[PDB]
């Protein structure tokens, strides 16, 4: 009715609502999405993201890993923070201390993790006193911490009671990785002291996250003497030291062969833990601003889910007519035409942003079929049998 | 204004559902691959 | 032969000061990251500059690319190939397969 | 008390892996468990307001 | 003499990400090529309809 100048706004609006506010949120956004990508973490070229060449190479590529190096993965956390780390229960360690990539992680558990028998003498009859190296016996003994009675006794618990069963449910329980949307990091939690335990409930999706990617059974390394005889007559040089070429050759072959099962095996299982530890990344906490007395904190889960739910109902926004910063539709009851499609721009942009990342889950579910496809076909390999 | 607000907030949740898939593919994968593991028999 | 190239040296029983064993992380620094998944589905554009070089011998990769190359023929199982017909029972069946007609 | 080194750890092991094969079992079962509960949960009855 | 370089995955990257942020973009007020939001920010509607 523009016949009352009365009914009109004053003053009028055409910009949005608040720039800034987008603004802020929209930076988040960039920096929680490119730090939750899971990269090779073990030298600075090896996370850049981008080549030198193109423009803001650095911008990109610092943000690399940016989730597990604020979070410091790489040294191992003393637990009264409730940080994620490479726990020195399951991990191997780099000395004959930890890679800061915990894909890279597994995967190297799974290629380092040698047989008992190294700790064994050589004819499998005793125990060295003292053993350095970590054997899967014993990282996963680590992982029982105390083995539990049968029946419950009034000092400890039977395996099956729910007393014994108390932090295990929640380390076991597969949503503790995916209903939050930022893992908490502050070790609020102290769970029962045998073994592997999580602090916070950001250990508890770590705990569970290796649980499934099956880590706590490292597959079987080569027996010391076993291996070690089939060395002597393979990596000889042939017809010399009382040495010759055929089995030399052939050994050489069955072990070669045994390794080449076991990295296309970690390779195959770096697949899994990369995508297992992608869903777990998009949901840690990242350090917005560079300094610390004005860090923000804010992870690609919560983000995005900020993303979506600040057009609808927001915590912060007023519910109560005459305050500012009012819902988002009232907001649109009372706005001006340029200044609402000024919101459509801006909000389907955030469409195709969105449907970006969605993007890269479906490049992930190839990623993850197209694996399965072949560890299945390798299991059928053509033999050359006629009779 | 108003329907392509819901346009984000759905094709938001299937993403959620997206990733769902993606979690269930993962863990079939591991289990498949661990009834396959290597052996270090030396017959 | 194809996978002893594969190979390059084997790597030996204890860490020694001449060679690192296997499980050693010596030995596996350069293997580790051409066997991590995020090599071929992190980066957003390949850098293909020859600067790293991990194994004198083996499948080595001097370039994120080829990291990413190394990866993709690891994960295709392609290290191990299928066996194919011995010669003698191939060329005796195929000697029969091929027999002239009543010759 | 009658025991010695080797057996004790052997059989130490043989336990462990056991559980170690249960929990990763309940793991991978957890996991279907929690989408077939999140699907029916979409599906389930909720109060809003806050009075009842 | 114009050879420059990028990948699929890279190119569609920037193509999704520029005008949210963008890294060529001055984050200073005054400067040109400013953050899309803030170039929306003093667009005319016949602009803006264009963007659409």
């Amino acid at each position: 009715d523009i016949t009352q100048s009365s009914k009109a706004p004053n003053p009028p609006y055409s910009q949005l609502f608040n720039s800034n506010v987008v603004q802020l949120v929209q930076n988040y956004a960039y920096n929680t999405f490119l730090g939750a990508i899971p990269v090779d973490a073990m030298s600075q070229s090896l996370m850049n993201f981008v080549t030198d060449k193109v423009q803001g190479n650095s911008l990109i590529n610092n943000l690399a890993n940016t989730t597990f190096k604020y979070q410091n993965f790489s040294a191992p956390s003393s637990g009264a923070d409730g940080k994620i780390t490479a726990n020195g229960l399951i991990d191997q360690s780099t000395a004959s201390t930890y890679l800061n990539d915990p894909v890279s992680q597994a995967v190297f558990n799974i290629l380092g993790t040698p047989d008992y028998s190294f700790c064994m003498d050589n004819e499998q009859k005793n125990w060295l006193p003292n053993c350095n190296l970590m054997y899967q016996n014993l990282v996963m003994q680590n992982v029982i911490g105390t083995l539990p009675p049968a029946q419950t006794s009034g000092s400890t618990p039977a395996f099956y009671s729910y007393k014994y069963n108390q932090p295990l449910i929640s380390q076991l329980n597969s949503n503790s990785l995916i209903a939050p949307l930022l893992m908490d990091t502050s070790a609020s939690q102290s769970g029962q002291d045998s073994g592997l335990t999580a602090k916070s409930q950001a250990q508890q999706a770590l705990n569970f996250i290796r649980y499934a990617s099956a880590q706590v059974t490292p597959p079987s390394l080569p027996k010391l003497s076993a291996y070690s005889e089939l060395w002597n007559q393979a990596t000889a040089k042939p017809n010399s030291a009382g040495y010759n070429e055929v089995q030399q050759k052939q050994a050489a072959a069955t072990l070669s062969s045994y390794f080449n099962n076991l990295r296309v095996y970690a390779a195959q299982t770096s697949v899994g833990v990369s995508n297992l530890y992608y869903i777990l990344s998009k949901r840690l906490p990242q350090n917005m601003s560079a300094d610390q007395s004005n860090a923000n904190i804010t992870s690609q889960a919560l983000n995005e889910f900020n993303m979506a739910t600040r057009r609808l109902f927001d915590p912060t926004a007023s519910n109560t007519p005459g305050q500012p910063n009012q819902q988002w539709i009232k907001q649109i009851n009372d706005a001006s035409p340029a200044t609402v499609q000024k919101e459509i721009a801006i909000l389907l942009a955030e469409i195709n942003y969105q449907m970006y990342l969605d993007r890269q889950i479906q490049e992930r579910i190839l990623l993850t079929n197209s694996i399965m496809l072949l560890q299945n076909l390798k299991a059928a390999q053509p033999t050359a049998d006629f009779s």
